[PDB]
This record gives structure tokens, C-alpha cells and sequence, in this order.
């Protein structure tokens, strides 16, 4: 913060990988949200903050 | 914080890996929220934080 | 804190993997989240936290 | 042989995987072989074979 | 062989994976063969065979 | 071989992988072979066969 001589690594995300081969998926959403795969999320901030990843509401 | 002279590695998602051969996944949601999957959130902040992964909110 | 001179490591997820040969899953979700699979949350704060993950609400 | 109407699988080598994080290791050979990994072999044949693998002569 | 009406999957090497995060390895061969790492081999005949993978020899 | 209505895979490689993140090998070889890495080999024949991979001789 206030001195910093450092490597530093805040707040990344990696070496995220997947691998397939042979994959039937058959999703059939039908309200909300779904997710099948990859979803990386990396921020910072200095007051308030959010990253709501993969939600969904159904208030009604 | 006041002083840093480190090899800091804060707040992150390192190395997440998948592999996958003959996967047959036949997800059918019919609400809310559904996760099949990889999901990596890497954040900071200084007064506040979300981070909300894979929720659902259901009110009626 | 105040000094640092080492290597500091923090708030990480680290290493995480899987492995799938031949998986055959139906979820048939009807309300609420579900989660099958990988979600890796790391974040840091000064005041508040979130990190609420996989998580579901149903009031009525 | 003759006949075949299944899903033969034959002299396969599958699957094989490592995985290292920290390591150190200082082999200084002065002679033979010295193997420190992996190796896979898969072979078939009708007369005569082989597949000496991770051998070492030294007739002198 | 006088019929086939499979899926065969003969004399392969499939899947075979390495990971690595800090390795030092030293190695200082003075003689011989010295493998460190992934060899793979997938051969067939019908007479005579050889395969011979990571040998060494050292006839004087 | 006569008669073949099938979907053969026959002395194939599949797959094969790697990874790396901060490697430091310093191989220093002063006599025959040194690998370090990856030899795939897929070979096929009718009479006679070879793929000697990663070897070596010292006759004197």
C-alpha cells in the first residue's frame, strides 16, 4: 500500500483448463440461469464491490 | 500494507483444472439456478464485498 | 502488516482439479440452485464479506 | 478372430497421468540407463516381439 | 481378422498427461541413455518386432 | 483384415499432454542420449519393424 517493492499477485485467477473428449450434454433450461463451461471472475475495487456470478431471481 | 518488499500472492485462483472422457449429462432444471461446471471469482475490495456464486433467489 | 518481507500467500485456492471417464448425471432441478461440479470463491475485504456460494432462497 | 462384433479393446495404454508441484531431483548418471518420467508402450505383432524398454547393457 | 465389424481400438496409447508447477532437475548424464519425461510408442507387424524405447548399450 | 466394416483406431497416439509453470533444468549431457519432453511414435508395417526411440549405443 504505501510502499510496495514486492511481485505481488492480487486478485487473478489462473491456469483455469478444462479438457473433453466426447461429451453429449443436453441441457434444457426452462427458466433462470444455467451454466456449464467456465466462468472467471477478477476485480477489485475501493469501496463497494459486486461479482455475482451465475445467479439468477425469480421473485414474482 | 505500510510496507511490502514480499513475493505476495493475495486473493487469487491458481491451477483449477478439469478433463473429461465420455460424460452424458442431461440436466432439465425448471428454475432457479443450475451449475455444471467450472467457476473461479477472485476479487478484493475495501469496504463492501459480494463474491454471490452460484445463488438463486425464489421469493414470491 | 505494517512490515512484510516474506512470501506471503493469502486468501489462494490453489491445486484444485478433477477427473471424469464416463459419467452419466440427470439432474432434473426443479427450484433452487444445484451445483455438480468445481467453484472456487477467494476474496478479501477491509470491512464486509460476501463469499456466499451455492446458496438458495425460498421465501413465500 | 474369426469374427468380431464387439468393442475390442486391445494392447491399450490409457489413462496414464503425473503431476508435480516442487521437486528436486539432481540424477547424475555415469553410465546404464536411468528413466525418471514416463514411458508407455503398445504393440502387438503376428511372430516375434519386442518392447524391451528401460534396459541397459554393459558387457565389457 | 476374417471379419470385423467392431469399434476397435487396438495397440494405441490414449490420455497419457503431465502437469508441472517448480521442478529443478539437474540431470548430468556423463553416459549412457537418461530419459526424463513422456515417450510413447505404438506400433504393430506381422513378423518381427521392436519397440526397444530408453535402452542403452555399452559393449567394449 | 479380410472383411472390415468397423470403426478401428490402430497404432494411434491419442491425448498425449503436457504442462509447465517455471521449470529450471539445466541437463547437461556429455555422452549418448538425453531427452527430455515428449516422442510419440505410430508406426505400422507387413514383415520387419523398428521404432528404437530414445536410445543409444557406446561401442569402443
Amino acid at each position: 500500500v504505501l510502499y510496495v517493492g514486492s511481485k505481488t499477485k492480487e486478485g487473478v485467477v489462473h491456469g483455469v483448463a478444462t479438457v473433453a473428449e466426447k461429451t453429449k450434454e443436453q441441457v434444457t433450461n426452462v427458466g433462470g440461469a444455467v451454466v456449464t463451461g467456465v466462468t472467471a471472475v477478477a476485480q477489485k475495487t475501493v469501496e463497494g464491490a459486486g461479482s455475482i456470478a451465475a445467479a439468477t431471481g425469480f421473485v414474482k
